[PDB]
Formats: structure tokens, C-alpha cells, sequence
């Protein structure tokens, strides 16, 4: 039997607002995109994940949706998105899309009758509720800042909102809004997308009668967010009543769960989702507060990339992603930005990245190995998850300013939100007018058109790489295994399928360092290196690494 097509697929994460701007108001759009479908298939890239597209104020960048079957306004009309779609379809190229039904804006209609009276059809669409000893319903926190309850004087009621407060929760215990959602979801799916990434996956249900959190709960409310007793339960029916007539992939972000519960989200006997992203490794170095950093090593690194795969079992599947549009920048976060370091160990991210086991995610910039940026205004920072910061931190004394961005520098959504960069002219190519972010000043010498004729350019190794996981099954749908999940100087793993054994050695450290095989092990073959002066010789049984030194090699 064959294995899916998203099992051995290349994803490529585009943020469209960031992307590419065709117009001059500073702001990515549709037919950007779609004059960068060559370049993204010269890559070797099979699929895209846009982030949201649909009719949104934007005070989220898209996931506060006011209409679910309108295209957003700045990235241009359903005309547009069609033509993607076509030209996308021209090139065997598939299209994955965000999907947002944890909640929705308050500026959609189904909100705007909800809060018209108690009485109102729509009312139950989403939550209500009533003070409780003249306070909020419950001690509920919200995401992005203060309580997850907001009041409403033309009822007197709150409403929940786990995140910003223009971003009401939507009811799913009501049978009415989930066959509202089930319909709007064929709606795209009747267009022709090929797959659903659903974000926040994991709070679709709440806890029935709103009982206050625990002390311990208050802490990680994250995690007490996504154990409503009927969560399972709704995506189920998702799958009975969507997904099991159609053959599209859907992609579930599980934010907040622990990873014991990931296989029942998982697991393809239980019909619900097909992979998982999960951030038990991309945030294997954040506080609790989701802002402050903890040093960790590349033990702590590897052991979570473990427990990771060992929750796919022989049903489930995993994604896999160094970086995203809410996380700081790969080569800042997990490799050494450096100007004489940066390359190199961009280069060896891509090579992990590349060659676990799971459906790869590539950001976008991350191929040319763009960088963190460098914040110098209180401007610099404008995020909504960021005021949040300030509001739960700053104006209630627990933190002064200079200390939020001194730490929110290294973690700031923003981060990975900098326009991204096509060449050396104006603004690095992206627009004719002012970008909606700043582009980073490095543009001079990290840009696309640079890195695309040069064949030592990071572009140029994750394009090698691209095409090496393509030819080799082992390197996509193979088995894991860590050969020292205790050390923490050199990465090193093995992929095994139908008796083939590929060996990856990464060294994270900026020093020469030596690797030795398991007893019986040896290269057959060297697939590729990178800053490496000379591959193994045939039937080595150890290996010599220069600082940042990636490669994958075939053993016997
Ligand atoms: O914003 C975050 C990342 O730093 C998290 O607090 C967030 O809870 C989580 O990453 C959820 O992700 C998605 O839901 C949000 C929707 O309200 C949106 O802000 C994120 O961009 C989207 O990725
Ligand atoms: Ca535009």
C-alpha cells in the first residue's frame, strides 16, 4: 500500500500580508502570490498554507473573520483567490487553509444579533453569561489580555472570548451554529482547497456551568482551555458530516494540550484530524508567560523532538516546523544569527528540518535565512498579544516597560512578520509604497534574487534538500530514532524504510566536534553536507565536524 500524499509532501507557510504587496499600499496581496507560484515551485515546495483570507477588520491580521465566505479586502477579491487556485493547479501545486471557528469577529452578523437581546434566534451562538458578586462570571484570563469575559450594557450580560475582545467564542454545545460551520466549511471545500489547518483546535469545547479555575488551573490556563468534555466529540462529527466526503488533508493546531492527548486527535482510526502541529519544541524555551525565555540545550531539544514522535505511533502523524507567523525567527531562535555563523547554521536547520519524520513546514524567508528583527521603537512592537503583555504586566506593576521588550525582542510575533524580502531595492522588492511592517535593514545582503543564483546560498541547500527527501522514503514516511538523546553538542538520528538506514549528524556547537557510529554501523554513501571541506571516506566509522556541520549520509 501507498502512504497519503501529505505524509511525503513539502508544506510552505505564506503569510500573505508580509508576502507580496502589487498595488503600493504596503500590504501583501492575492495577485502577489500568485507572481510567485514559479518561485516557490522552483523551490520544490507541493503545497501552501495561506493564513486567513476571509473578510476580517483585521485587529488579529485575520482571525477575527467577519465573513467566512468573503475574501479579505486587502488581499483582493474572490476573483483573485480563484485565480490562485487555477494557477496553483497548473503547476500540481496544492493549497491548505487556516480555518478559525474557535471564534469569530464581533463585527460579524451572528455577533451582532447575539448581543441585540436574550431572546434574540442568534443568542446562543455564542456565550453568555451573568455577573457573578458584582464581578465577571468567572476568573477566566484571556490570551491577549485582562478578563476572557466582557460586558455588554445592552443586555447587561458577558460574553466569552478566550482571546482579543473584538474575537467573541462561538457556542459549539448549539446544533444550529455547528451545521452553519459544516456548511461554510463544504463552501471552500466544494472550490477545490486540498486541505484545513484548524487553529486553536484544542478549545472548541467549554466546560459546562463555567466553574471557576483552581489556583493550579490559573496558572496554566492554557492547557485547562482544551479539556471541554466534548471537544472529541465535535470534531468527530466535523469528520461525519465534512471531511469524509471530501479528500482533502486537515491539519489541527494543538495549542495548550499535553502531548499525552495528542494521539486522540491523531489517530486515523478515530476519524478526526490527519496530523498535528504541536509547540512542545518550538516553545521548549518559553516561560509560562508566554514572553520570558528559559535557557535550554540541545538535550532539552532532541528529548522533546522524541517525546514528539513517539505520540504518532503506527495511526497517527506529526508536522514538523522550526518557525511560524506567531514564534521569532528560526536562525535567531534555534541557530546563531551572527553574520559569520548565520548561514551556517541556517544551513543546518534546514538539514533537520528536512529530515525528520513528518510533514515539513517551511516559513517563509526561512529558505533565505532571514533573521529577527531589530527593535528600536515601542512601534516596532504594535501586536495585539503584545498590549496584552502590557496590560497584564506593565500597568499593573508587575513588570516595567524596558523589561517587556527587552524579553518580547527576542519573542515578538512580529518577528517573523517583516516583509519578506525579494531583492536589494526599495524595501527589498515587497512594495512600491510604505509596508504596513518595516523591512529588516539586512535586505542588502539576505534577499531572494541574491541567494537564487548563488549555489552556496542557504536558497540553493534547502532547494538540494528539497529534492534529496523527495527521492528518499526513508527521509519522509521512515521510522525515528535518536542515537543520544543525552548529548548536547551533536545532533544525530537515523531514518529506516524497507531495509534502506539513512544517518543525519548536525553539530550545534561553533567548534569542531566528533562523532562516533553505533558499534556495527558505517557510511555507504554522502547524500550531502554543508560546511563540510571533505565527505567521510566509505566505511568510516566515525566522523570529523567542522562548527555548524550538517549532512546526511546513507550506512550500512
Ligand atoms: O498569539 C499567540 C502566539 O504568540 C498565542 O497566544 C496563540 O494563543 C496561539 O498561538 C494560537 O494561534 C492562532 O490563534 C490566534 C487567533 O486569535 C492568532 O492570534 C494566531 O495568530 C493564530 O496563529
Ligand atoms: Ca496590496
Amino acid at each position: 500500500p501507498g502512504a497519503p500524499w501529505w505524509k511525503s509532501a513539502v508544506f510552505y507557510q505564506v503569510y500573505p500580508r508580509s508576502f507580496k504587496d502589487t498595488n503600493g499600499d504596503g500590504i501583501g496581496d492575492f495577485k502577489g502570490l500568485t507572481e510567485k507560484l514559479d518561485y516557490l515551485k522552483g523551490l520544490g515546495i507541493d503545497a501552501i498554507w495561506i493564513n486567513p483570507h476571509y473578510a476580517s477588520p483585521n485587529t488579529d491580521n485575520g482571525y477575527d473573520i467577519s465573513d467566512y465566505r468573503e475574501v479579505m479586502k486587502e488581499y483582493g477579491t474572490m476573483e483573485d483567490f480563484d485565480r490562485l487556485m487555477a494557477e496553483l493547479k497548473k503547476r500540481g501545486m496544492r493549497l491548505m487553509v487556516d480555518v478559525v471557528i474557535n471564534h469569530s469577529s464581533d463585527q460579524h452578523e451572528w455577533f451582532k444579533s447575539s448581543r441585540a437581546s436574550k431572546d434574540n434566534p442568534y443568542r446562543d451562538y455564542y456565550f453568555w453569561r451573568d455577573g457573578k458578586d458584582g464581578h465577571e462570571p468567572n476568573n477566566y484570563p484571556s490570551f491577549f489580555g485582562g478578563s476572557a469575559w466582557e460586558k455588554d450594557p445592552v443586555t447587561g450580560q458577558y460574553y466569552l472570548h478566550y482571546f482579543g475582545r473584538q474575537q467573541p467564542d462561538l457556542n459549539w454545545d448549539t446544533p444550529k451554529l455547528r451545521e452553519e460551520l459544516y456548511a461554510m466549511l463544504r463552501f471552500w471545500l466544494d472550490k477545490g482547497v486540498s486541505g484545513m489547518r484548524f487553529a486553536t483546535v484544542a478549545t472548541y469545547s467549554k466546560t459546562p456551568g463555567f466553574p471557576d479555575l483552581t489556583p493550579e488551573q490559573m496558572k496554566n490556563f492554557a492547557e485547562a482551555y482544551t479539556q471541554g468534555p466534548n471537544l472529541h466529540r465535535y470534531l468527530q462529527e466535523m469528520h461525519e458530516k465534512v471531511f469524509d466526503h471530501y479528500d482533502a488533508v486537515t491539519a489541527g493546531e494543538i495549542f495548550g494540550a499535553p502531548l499525552n492527548q495528542v494521539p486522540l486527535f491523531i489517530d486515523s482510526r478515530r476519524k478526526e484530524l490527519d496530523m498535528a502541529f504541536t509547540f512542545d519544541l518550538i516553545r521548549y524555551d518559553r516561560a509560562l508567560d508566554r514572553w520570558h525565555t528559559i535557557p535550554r540545550t540541545l538535550a532539552d531539544f532532541r528529548q522533546t523532538i522524541d517525546k514528539v514522535d513517539a505520540i504518532a505511533g503506527e495511526y497517527g502523524w506529526n508536522t514538523f516546523f522550526l518557525g511560524n507567523h506567531d514564534n521569532p525567527r528560526a536562525v535567531s531562535h534555534f541557530g546563531d544569527d551572527r553574520p559569520q555563523w548565520r548561514e551556517a547554521s541556517a544551513k543546518a536547520l534546514a538539514t533537520v528540518t528536512l529530515t525528520q519524520r513528518g510533514t515539513p513546514f517551511i516559513f517563509q524567508g526561512d529558505e533565505l535565512g532571514m533573521t529577527n528583527y531589530p527593535f528600536k521603537t515601542l512601534q516596532d512592537f504594535d501586536d495585539i498579544e503584545v498590549k496584552g503583555f502590557f496590560q497584564d504586566y506593565v500597568e499593573t506593576g508587575k513588570a516595567t516597560a524596558e523589561e517587556l521588550l527587552t524579553n518580547v525582542a527576542l519573542t515578538s510575533r512580529n518577528n517573523a512578520r517583516t516583509p519578506f524580502q525579494w531583492d536589494d531595492s526599495a524595501n527589498a522588492g515587497f512594495t512600491t509604497g510604505k509596508p504596513w511592517l518595516k523591512v529588516n535593514p539586512n535586505y542588502t545582503e539576505i534577499n531572494a534574487a541574491r541567494e537564487i543564483g548563488d549555489p552556496k546560498s542557504v536558497y540553493s541547500f534547502y532547494r538540494n534538500l528539497i529534492s534529496i527527501r523527495h527521492e528518499t522514503p526513508a527521509l519522509s514516511t521512515g521510522s525515528y530514532r535518536d542515537i543520544d538523546p543525552s548529548n548536547a553538542d551533536v545532533y544525530a538520528y537515523t531514518r529506516s524504510q524497507d531495509g534502506e538506514t539513512y544517518l543525519v549528524v548536525v553539530n550545534f556547537k561553533a567548534e569542531p566536534r566528533s562523532f562516533t557510529l553505533p558499534d556495527g554501523m558505517h557510511i555507504a554513501e554522502t547524500l550531502i553536507e554543508s560546511s563540510s571541506p571533505a565527505a567521510p571516506a566509505a566505511g568510516a566509522a566515525s566522523l570529523e565536524l567542522q562548527p555548524w556541520q550538517s549532512g546526511i549520509y546513507k550506512v550500512k
